[PDB]
């Protein structure tokens, strides 16, 4: 069954999916982030960033410190398995990554690194079952 | 009551009051900010900053750049009419300011300068009898 998932953000602080499962038949997985709100990214931009659960607050703060033009993700951050661009209302962005980067059975953190979003705007990703 | 107002913030990005009126008999005005949420201030802290509407973005950018130890307000910022400290869930902080810093007729901007909150977490203050 497919290896692509659409996850949505809006003008509030939550994704519509608090958890995501990457099916084990997949060699590559694409995440399609949609910002279905109406606020511009200067007020309520959102992105989607994937890391080991341990690396989350670190990535999140170096990311906030990287600025809006870097999509609030430190350029070349080794801890980021995959990330989207920061988008604003009515926009989308997608990222594809190699599923071999994930360990079967490990919970991974995904979150938004837009200033003030990482602790609320998050969820957990794992390989199926 | 007289020349005091209480305003609340929670674990989302908005105040319970979108408009605040300072009575014209007031020489001093006190704002009691309460954070009725339960999230940690490094996760979803909030403050209340009052400026002219033309200075809001300048204050919020330099506020952001000032860091949490400065309650995300640049120290000695001339455009800041008044500001609270940044509080987290289950805390409160107050600030009293001199109303002659305000001009009758003008609408003033109050907002939260915590990273990512300035353009959403906001309202208008006006002087009226
Ligand atoms: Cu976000
Ligand atoms: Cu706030």
């Amino acid at each position: 069954a497919q290896c692509e998932a659409t996850i949505e953000s809006n003008d509030a602080m939550q994704y519509d999916l608090k958890e995501m499962v990457v099916d084990k038949s997949c060699k590559q997985f694409t995440v399609h982030l949609k910002h279905v709100g109406k606020m511009a990214k200067s007020a309520m931009g959102h992105n989607w960033v994937l890391t080991k659960e341990a690396d989350k607050e670190g990535v999140a703060t170096d990311g906030m410190n990287a600025g809006l033009a870097q999509d609030y993700v430190k350029a070349g951050d080794t801890r980021v398995i995959a990330h989207t661009k920061v988008i604003g209302g009515g926009e989308s962005d997608s990222v594809t990554f190699d599923v071999s980067k994930l360990t079967p059975g490990e919970a991974y953190a995904y979150f938004c690194s837009f200033p003030g979003h990482w602790a609320m705007h998050k969820g957990t990703l794992k390989l199926s079952n």
